[PDB]
């Protein structure tokens, strides 16, 4: 209630995309400093307290929810553009791993606060002006096997592994050749996302540990965040 | 004389399901031939007259119709499946080895050769796309799923006027070359299906892939020219693709 903003401080503009229960739009937020800020517009007070560069920060509420502007949009669509000329230059492995470290750092933050991000995917990750990724939106091919049957932080670890696959493949859709209805039986028989072509075995061993049948056998986000930071260290 | 294309039902043994057609499912089966030997086939589910016009086709880059049962379409079995899924797999180390450019062009040439054969008979393939292209046992591509009855494959003029000419097939083929050059990417990343007409109407087209040759992109770009009369025919495309392929090392 403390951070609800006066509606008449918000100028709405064009649509940027669609949402779960409405549209996402650009906007200008007039601040207490006097200047106007470019924002995106669509309980939530529990996220005004969230403070982490790799987590996306709530500015206020008008119902409309006032969020920052990530001029590079979602990570998923950004990965596909990179594979096209005119779009961003071909993303090397180092930059790809940095995308995974930022997300792990953000999930390491929310997991320590016992917050579950039930729709973690490459499409729900946003790119700041400094190319640093931060999680948002907190879909069968991302749901862990145990959650298909019936959700914990170990289920986000699973979805994180799928996101590492989306990044490693630069925008491929998970499980090519498998239909959504075939996923449970496909996973229940012990199959997992195959290894991308030029993906280091060191990197595939990490994302593979995210899909271990028993949730307790999967690593925590803090463990994953370091396995990735250290692999990135070992690269020139 | 339309009896020639109807196969007796008791000559067909159906098995598992392999996928979904737009109007019906797809299944495996055995076709007992006049030769006395059984053939592995796929079975998809006025109609009976077009199948007869197609059973007289004979081209390696065009899938052959073996007959019809009572309705079901009997077709060869391709253990390598469609081209679209084969492109995604190639990017997985478990699947086919990385496909070089030369092999990618041989896919385009094959598809163009089959489409050249169909245009020489005024036959329209009103839904050409990588998913609708099958790989023979020798890796030659043959077009399928044509006849008998996807916004990002329909030509701009066919979206509005509800028209479709051979030049509209050239459009879909141009988008098909894009799928091959990208190894399975969905066309127009960052654009919704409901935005396609306005996107194309303002003059936007598929962006050149990362490593795609400028010469290969100019060919596929010509397929999306606003005026259908400016797009090349399939016989012109096939030769432009065959010559570019010969200009590369073995
Ligand atoms: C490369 N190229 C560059 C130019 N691009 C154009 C473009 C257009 C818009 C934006 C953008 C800008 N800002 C935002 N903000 C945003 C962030 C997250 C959500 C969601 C959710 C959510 C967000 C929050 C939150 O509150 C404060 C901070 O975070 C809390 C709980 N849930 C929605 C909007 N989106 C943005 N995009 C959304 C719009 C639709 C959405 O479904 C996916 C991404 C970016 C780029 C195209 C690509
Ligand atoms: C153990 N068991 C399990 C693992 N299996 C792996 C497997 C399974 C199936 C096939 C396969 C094999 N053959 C085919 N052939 C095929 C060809 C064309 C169509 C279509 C058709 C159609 C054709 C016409 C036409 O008739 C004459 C001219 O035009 C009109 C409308 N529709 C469907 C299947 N697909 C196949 N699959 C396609 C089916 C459509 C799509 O889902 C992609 C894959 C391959 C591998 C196999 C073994
Ligand atoms: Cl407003
Ligand atoms: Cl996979
Ligand atoms: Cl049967
Ligand atoms: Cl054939
Ligand atoms: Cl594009
Ligand atoms: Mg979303």
């Amino acid at each position: 209630e403390d951070v609800v903003i006066d509606r008449n401080l918000l100028i709405l503009g064009k649509i940027l995309g669609e949402g779960e229960f409405g549209s996402v739009m650009e906007g200008n937020l007039k601040q207490e400093d006097g200047t106007s800020l470019k924002v995106a517009v669509k309980e939530a007070a529990c996220m005004k307290d969230f403070s982490h560069p790799n987590v996306i920060r709530l500015l206020g509420v008008c119902p409309m929810v006032i969020l920052p502007f990530m001029k590079y949009g979602d990570l998923h669509t950004y990965l596909l553009y990179s594979r096209l000329e005119t779009g961003p230059k071909h993303i090397p492995l180092q930059t790809l791993l940095k995308f995974m470290v930022d997300i792990a750092l953000g999930m390491e933050y929310l997991s320590n606060r016992n917050f579950l991000h039930r729709d973690l995917a490459a499409r729900n990750c946003m790119l700041r002006d400094d190319m640093t990724v931060c999680v948002a939106d907190f879909p069968v091919k991302w749901i862990a096997i145990e959650s298909l049957a019936d959700y914990t932080s170990k289920s986000d670890v699973w979805a994180f592994g799928v996101t590492m696959w989306e990044i490693a493949t630069r925008g491929m859709t998970p499980y090519p050749g498998v239909q959504n209805h075939e996923m449970y039986d496909y996973l229940l028989h012990g199959h997992r996302l195959k290894q991308p072509e030029d993906c280091l075995d060191e990197l595939y061993e990490i994302m593979y540990s995210c899909w271990r049948t028993d949730p307790l056998d999967r690593p925590t986000f803090s463990v994953l965040r370091l396995q990735l930071e250290k692999l990135l260290e070992s690269l020139p």
